[PDB]
């Protein structure tokens, strides 16, 4: 099983799947080898009747699609494809939340409010809202109307990029016309481009997946921006994560999908009907994360986090799930026929994503504290089923600090200068206590034995003293393997990571250092780890791609993490990704991605599928960014 | 070669082809037999990087996707992807058009203006615009914002679907939730609720994908609108078809593509350079069109059209076709390997649309008459290093009577009742005389003997007193062998049919009858038969589900037409499509698509391969129609 997890408890609970008979995303994936080579390798095109195409990645024929398309034009659209569709998920949150938002200052939904007057009046300053001599409520309504503005054309482009990247690196994006002119506009442009007979140049197509992958970051960072309006911007925080954290005597209560818009309220609404489950038999309601809605409600909330991605059926396979609330986005439908035989209720609550076998409640922010109610008494209802059950939680957890929003960090920077909050941590990248920043992003994958690219790279990483930050499930991943505990400190970091952590750490009155690994929070606040390093790009008066920082999507899987790895090197990074992307089958395109687009915005992909290897490369374009710099490595 | 094309132009140049070595669409498809079987079906997902999945059609494993997606939601989500992409097409058009028309009417671009006035007071009519007291440019002016405003959410639906069809129509598609909210909003909504670990139930699924195709139809229906503000409303035109419009002793130059906003502009130089071309040793300038920018300017202009989908690059091979004028859409890429052994100098004009080997000029609306020169330059230029050098052009042409739009149809119709024009219509639907109406719609295919369909379904349907309608290269099919010329009409006809055509052409002052097929344009034009349909319903005071009218894409290639043939099923029509759409891999997706849909919406797909036994179906479905109105039969 440590070929398929190398998560203990994710072992165990395979043990008992295996013993009951329950089939699993492992099971799925043996069965489905060995998988087709031409889809492997991005050779295969079905974007019309005539298909479905393939290419041979050698041989003979056939050698290119029946309307003429070589392989590089067949896999430069299935990637911008790819792209198009992450933008369509990060940016349909980001659009709900606007949606809510308005809602909430009209008056037509009191569940929802301004939380975070700071952080609303910080995003107006950044957009050119006036806010001196407004109400609140009236700077929220422009807010939410120039974050809808931003999904179609209009007289400015979309300002969730430009106003959110330094302005030399907005004026390389636009020499190449690179700014995506609307977030929904430039989707569709993919998908008018990719379809048959219209775009068939690889650098022509690339180019609009790079910018379609901008309009893919304007959406994260919106969506980050809302939700911290909307729910506050997250601050440090301890809790615990892994299996060990359901409880037997409780009603455990997953929240699992992206969208927190309805599990924020679940979280508020359970904590009131302590006492209506404790008149069913339970402790009380325990809330716990999947996926990145629990890393939402984790940030904000200390919401302790159950698992991730790939190994999410293993919650219900404990016996212990009561109920499993889900939004969009990385859930396996496979919950839906699990939970007739572990007992879980399942229950989708957004009309566009609904799942076969799943009870459905219709959630609307007008009605959300009513829709909360109705969710958790069919938890209750279901732990009152289980009543002297057996149930088999792997007593294994993991303490986690987090909540490290970038305002977060700056400010526990800022108790070592008060002033000038990022010198801090300036001074220590040049003297070599911090040799760079990595930002672990992403998914698991089924492909990957769980966790092992994550866990095996940070290792070598933070050894050379690299500050690493991390979201979504390469957060989740770590923090389940300890990376998020300020007691492994000593083993894991080198001597300069070490002080420099035990210096932040003590000056804002903690026992000992920061954590490990800094949790940043969900995918869509990967914009967060650009906020901080365009705010370091515009402390030092250079463009990101002289900054020794990098990312590494190790484990990915979703067209989300392929939209996510092309912005980081749309915006300068170089940037890892650790399993096969659909390229190989094409040497131009795999070229233009690794190597030419260096020329073009200073960021290429790395990709590696051995974790070692991948670290050496991570380390040496740090290191060649530090020495581009002048610095010692 | 008759395997390969009916048509014997085709044929002719398929030897020629063939003893030069020029590898044609043909060869390419018997280069990728046989076809990979889980493509064909729908079975296969690659929306992960864990995929390819696959699932057998039959058999054992695997039998589902390793994220748990079953064969109903892969095939599903394939087919709203496929809708999307069409969607994308159609409505890029659109918006490329309302673009051009704010820029003419704001005086940044004199090459482009308001020529039909009539059209642009009945549009801003039909949406609510005021005109009275207005000028023309003003009301244009809205217009297009109007129409820009319908691809992104508003405090209105989707007007360019909610004001073109009936009223109880609408009514029947809110009340399921089908009316889309934007153009672009539903594109991107599709591809969020497709991608992975999101919307899996296939009736969700593909509400969404009705939902979608209906934002299709509104692309349509805008660029047929504002095509014919900008460029004029056909009306009857006499011209002819296939590759013996070519001339060996004049430039020829082809437009194809789509979008005219270029290839009409490109008509009117060409007609001035006259004398150019004639100091260069040509009689003169000779543009002929492709696929369905060339039906834009024979609908418009009387253009010839010299050949259209599958069959492109036989135009190339004649060695007589010096230019090839390309924007975007079913166009091969191989035009661009061709013409290094044709001599032909292929031409790309749009910037999200480049093939590598072509020449790019960057268009531009402010610069479009000398655009046109520089291109039709280069094309003299050809015209000049093919003196010499022997041609084979087929002398094989037809007759073609086009320009039936439904203002044509409607003015056609009036000279037998002028106040009530469509009367004359349905008194010969009610006495049997004309016994329904068929839209043939669509592209070749590769996989059908080019036109063997469209042909052979079109004869028996004439036979039987069915009024024939055509569009796109479903029109050029018709129109290339002879369904266009009024000659034909006793050896096609029934003889009700054979009446009214003859009662129509002789009361509009023609030597006879309007010919055996009605071509209503382009592919966005399919807009007009729904605007035709509408009309007819709306005076009989029922909805479109109870007209004896149907829709056959007989030989469908594109995601355009995916898109289209659903958004038929969903205004109400039986739907045929003559090529095997990815869904038989799953029943239940099948059977919702064939036969629940009609509950929904009245319409339904009817999935025939063979010719014969689709017309046998389309004259059931015609002839149920018929009854439900208790008409004889
Ligand atoms: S678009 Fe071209 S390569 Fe793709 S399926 Fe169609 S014919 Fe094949
Ligand atoms: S979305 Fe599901 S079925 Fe599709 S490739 Fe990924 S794991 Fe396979
Ligand atoms: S041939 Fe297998 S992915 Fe298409
Ligand atoms: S397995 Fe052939 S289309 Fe994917
Ligand atoms: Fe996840
Ligand atoms: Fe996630
Ligand atoms: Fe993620
Ligand atoms: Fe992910
Ligand atoms: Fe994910
Ligand atoms: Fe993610
Ligand atoms: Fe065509
Ligand atoms: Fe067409
Ligand atoms: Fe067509
Ligand atoms: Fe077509
Ligand atoms: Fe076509
Ligand atoms: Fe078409």
């Amino acid at each position: 099983q440590n070929l398929k997890s190398t998560d203990r408890a994710v072992q165990q609970m395979l043990d008992k799947a295996k013993r009951e008979g329950i089939q699993t995303v492992w099971d799925r994936y043996e069965a489905m080898k060995p998988q087709c080579g031409f889809g492997e390798t991005g050779l295969c095109c079905r974007h019309c009747l005539q298909g479905p195409c393939r290419i041979n990645p050698f041989g003979d024929e056939p050698k290119v699609g029946i309307c003429g398309a070589t392989a590089e034009v067949i896999v430069a659209r299935g990637l911008d494809r790819s792209i198009a569709a992450g933008a369509a998920g990060h940016s349909g949150h980001a659009k709900h939340l606007a949606h809510t938002l308005k809602k909430a200052v009209q008056g037509k939904a009191a569940s929802y409010m301004i939380k975070d007057r700071t952080k609303l009046h910080s995003i107006a300053k950044r957009l050119g809202i006036p806010t001196e001599g407004q109400k609140d409520e009236d700077i929220a309504l422009e807010v939410a109307k120039a974050a809808l503005a931003d999904f179609h054309e209009k007289d400015t482009p979309v300002l969730w990029v430009t106003t959110v990247l330094p302005p030399s690196r907005v004026k390389v994006l636009s020499a190449h016309g690179l700014i995506p002119a609307g977030i929904d506009h430039e989707i569709a442009e993919i998908m008018h481009r990719t379809s048959m007979g219209c775009d068939a140049d690889a650098q022509n197509l690339l180019l609009g997946g790079l910018r379609c992958s901008l309009a893919d970051l304007a959406g994260c960072y919106m969506g980050t921006d809302l939700a911290d309006i909307l729910f506050g911007t997250p601050a440090p925080v301890v809790t615990e994560s892994n299996l060990g954290v359901l409880k037997a005597d409780a009603v455990n209560v997953a929240v699992h999908g992206h969208n927190p818009v309805l599990s924020d309220i679940i979280v508020s609404v359970s904590k009131e009907m302590e006492n209506e489950a404790r008149a069913a038999g339970a402790t009380g309601i325990n809330v716990v994360g999947i996926c990145c809605t629990g890393n939402e409600v984790l940030m904000r909330h200390g919401i302790p986090a159950c698992t991730h991605s790939v190994s999410q059926e293993m919650a219900m396979i404990t016996g212990a799930l009561d109920a499993m609330i889900l939004d969009y986005q990385c859930i396996q439908p496979s919950v839906a026929t699990i939970a007739e035989c572990t007992g879980t209720t399942v229950i989708t609550t957004m009309e566009m994503s609904k799942i076969t076998g799943a009870t459905h409640v219709n959630f609307a922010e007008e009605a959300a504290v009513e829709n909360a109610k109705q969710i958790l008494r069919l938890a209750i209802d279901t732990f009152k089923r289980r009543k002297g059950k057996p149930v088999e939680i792997p007593n294994i957890k993991t303490k986690v600090v987090a909540g490290f929003s970038t305002e977060a960090i700056i400010n526990a920077l800022s108790k070592l200068n008060a002033n000038d909050p990022l010198k801090p941590l300036i001074d220590n990248v040049v003297n070599g206590n911090i040799r760079g920043v990595c930002l672990f992003a992403g998914c698991n994958n089924v492909k990957v034995p769980q966790d092992q690219n994550f866990t095996t790279i940070a290792r070598k990483l933070l050894k050379q003293n690299v500050l690493v930050v991390a979201t979504g499930c390469g957060a989740g991943a770590l923090m389940r393997h300890g990376f998020m505990d300020p007691a492994n400190v000593d083993e894991l970091c080198g001597d300069g990571l070490k002080a420099v952590l035990t210096a932040i750490g003590e000056a804002n009155g903690l026992g000992g250092p920061l954590p490990p690994v800094l949790h940043m929070g969900s995918c869509v606040d990967n914009s967060r780890a650009v906020a901080l390093v365009a705010a370091l790009a515009n402390r030092l008066g250079v463009d990101l791609d002289r900054l020794p920082v990098v990312a590494s999507a190790a484990e990915a899987m979703h067209e989300k993490a392929v939209a996510i790895g092309t912005w980081a090197v749309t915006i300068g990074l170089p940037t890892h990704i650790g399993v096969l992307p659909p390229i190989t089958g094409s040497l131009p395109v795999t070229q233009i991605l690794t190597s030419s687009v260096k020329d073009i915005t200073g960021g290429y992909f790395i990709v590696e599928l051995d974790p070692e290897t991948a670290a050496d490369k991570l380390l040496a374009a740090i290191n060649e960014r530090r020495a581009g710099l002048g610095l010692p490595w």
